[PDB]
């Protein structure tokens, strides 16, 4: 026969209304959700899942996500299932030097899975920042070339972190963090900064991982960095995976 | 504290390669990731050799040449362990079921080497385009059945080699239908029928792959997935299966 | 001798948006392309202004927001001209034809604003997936027809204001048939019918939908493309028409 | 009724050999292949394009195009139609201070075209460089950001324009040229090279144009630069056409 660990609807797109510490914000989701199916069991119920989410107005936030993976494998009668949320995230960020503000956008996934009665949940969030090279810095007699660099952070833990969280223990280690809008004196600061800060992505991973390491919230995670390397057309690329 | 990297180096680097398997020789183009591991006291590792590797080789890709590739990287950036993952769109020749015309169909592949402490492991990914078409819809309809096309991904890790088209073969072999570029009337008839008469909802398909997966004792692990773009919704039916 | 620049500004700005159409206000989530005309004189424009006009506003968007968006961008950057192309997932509530029950489809738009010397331009762009179903197949076949989605996508300029639902009627109106989120199963026999019974090809659905647009006498000029993701190929069938 | 400017295949993809002035090389293209289709003309022959893609053994140039969409147009039984062919395109580059040899690759398309039996043929290319700003190096003590960015030449002409040709108009022009193999000393001078000669987006899109306008086989062309902004999520972009 054979058990199907996962069976359900992938990349159902889907407005929602995020809680989370900072604020409350509209955006629009992927959803992934499926649940166990039993080796004898031939099909799952494939319009039970679009009927949860249309039956729900509720704002996401944890304790949400966690009450719609409860509902759903209730729902579709099985004893297990995740429910994965993808989503742009908008945060309210401060220019450096004339403190203009304005958004940037961040890549989230929120995980909510049951097995047997018992809960886990698991975060995704992709934070792109400003990488500046060191060897160049250090070879050349001026210049460092820089490129934009993607961190992608994935966490387990039991309390909740926030995603505002995982973007300050990012942006803190990065070269340069982004912003959308800079003044002259804003752009001034930000370059002179990033090469006051070179880091390859090596450093870059490992000064990231130490600070995961440091929240005892975090059971497990992973740090992976992409720099879009300005002077190749491939990128240079490390992770680090713990425990 | 300085931490060790799982895996370092270089990351979506587009080359043209060579490939050989059981049905023959052909060109595609790749994207590469080329990582080793780096132990903690060490600063950093050394991107340009990556590249060095590539524009060194010139011999065709198989099975084993991904073998020496990944031993060769290790020593090359002076590493313990490392990974060498290749990714490019596969071709096999096809021949339609009425009038034996034959036209070429595409298939994504990854190929994965991976040397740790001087052991080689490798794995393969495999994404195989079929039609899926659902036993409901005809079930319950007085004529018709809504069908569309599926994505079939295989990825599995073998103690011994397991061929491309060996994946292949065990997905179609088991599709409601398989596709055809070149189809003439007669074959687009034996298609739509064929289709009709072997209706499969996406768990009926990732269980018929996983069973002939279970079944070959190279393959010590596998996860099958099948994602069907169901024609009647705008998302789509998916499962899979991880074994063991 | 220095040359003026068509376009210069900002691309794939991601910025969240409140949208105001005919059937009600929704929140959703845009990608922005913000540029304006630079003179051979002048050396550049000035990048950070047009992220402080999306910062700066606040008003729900619709066809007279955007116009005035639109001039006051080419205002705030000294400019002649210039254009706001807005791009964004877009969501309406959709009712099954049997049970009545509701669900929300997905459509993509992109709006784009343009001045020239103080003269407004507009136009708009949806993609709407359908479900097409061959007539081939159905009329050669025993039993049965290859189906698959679709993907209609509608590109207009006009004088006077053209709603997003307007353009989705126009198309979903004309399809095999159209796309639901949730069926139940009386819906699914219904929606499985109806596609059986209305096969249209590539070439019938861009013709049928350019019909309509021919028609109405606010479009001054549009392209109506398909793309039918063949259920039975792994390329897709693709037509098109531009008018006048 | 209603005639049909276009219909046919799109995104059939394909593996190809190319011939072009520097040599032969193998690639995977990705063809879309359209007929004109009369007003009361139900429907053109789907079968017949890919029937035509897999008789033709023969390697792909300028002229070869033009034979295939003639054959094309013939076979389809139209007055008019045409052949787009879009693949990545290798070419060999010389690092500039070790010269150590690499591949980088480029996206090209290129477009055959018949109507009532005269032949039109344009081409497409996408040359990654490095872009540095201006106005970074001017208000900074140190430092200038500097990223990736993706130059987008379309062209139509009558006499063949090569693809290299393109290629070299756009490398010539950039801050720097990007190079897949880069020792110390080849980094520290591509590193000074951008800093020595930074280029406003608007700068480089002019510069390109410029050597274009000066190609008499040109007749007529759009380029655009979008620059993946080093401290922006967000890219600086430009283009002009002509005429
Ligand atoms: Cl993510
Ligand atoms: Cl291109
Ligand atoms: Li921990
Ligand atoms: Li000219
Ligand atoms: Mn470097
Ligand atoms: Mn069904
Ligand atoms: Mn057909
Ligand atoms: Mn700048």
């Amino acid at each position: 026969n054979l058990p199907i660990n996962q069976v359900g609807i992938k990349d159902l797109r889907f407005p929602i209304t995020l809680k989370t510490a900072e604020g409350t914000q509209s955006t629009v989701a992927r959803l992934t959700m499926t649940v166990y199916l039993p080796a004898e069991q031939k099909g799952t119920h494939m319009s039970r899942f679009v009927a949860l989410m249309e039956q729900h107005t509720e704002v996401l936030d944890f304790a949400q996500l966690h009450r719609l993976t409860a509902e759903m494998v209730a729902l579709l009668d099985s004893r297990a299932g995740k429910i994965s949320v993808s989503f742009p995230f908008f945060r309210k960020k401060t220019a450096p030097v004339s403190g203009i503000r304005s958004l940037l956008d961040y890549d989230v996934s929120l995980t909510g899975e049951m097995k047997d009665g018992a809960y886990g949940h698991s975060m995704k969030v992709m934070i792109p920042v400003t990488s500046l090279c060191p060897c160049s810095k250090e070879i050349s007699q001026y210049g460092a070339h820089n490129q934009r660099s993607h961190v992608t952070v994935s966490l387990t833990s039991d309390a909740e972190v926030g995603i505002e969280e995982v973007i300050d223990y990012v942006e803190t280690q990065a070269s340069c963090q982004l912003y959308g809008l800079l003044k002259r004196p804003d752009e001034k600061y930000v370059t002179e900064k990033a090469y006051e800060n070179p880091k390859f992505v090596e450093d870059m991973v490992r000064d990231v991982a130490t600070s995961l390491i440091a929240d005892k919230r975090i059971k497990s995670f992973v740090v992976e960095s992409e720099n879009f390397e300005s002077i190749h057309n491939h990128s240079a690329y490390a992770y680090i995976a713990y425990p």
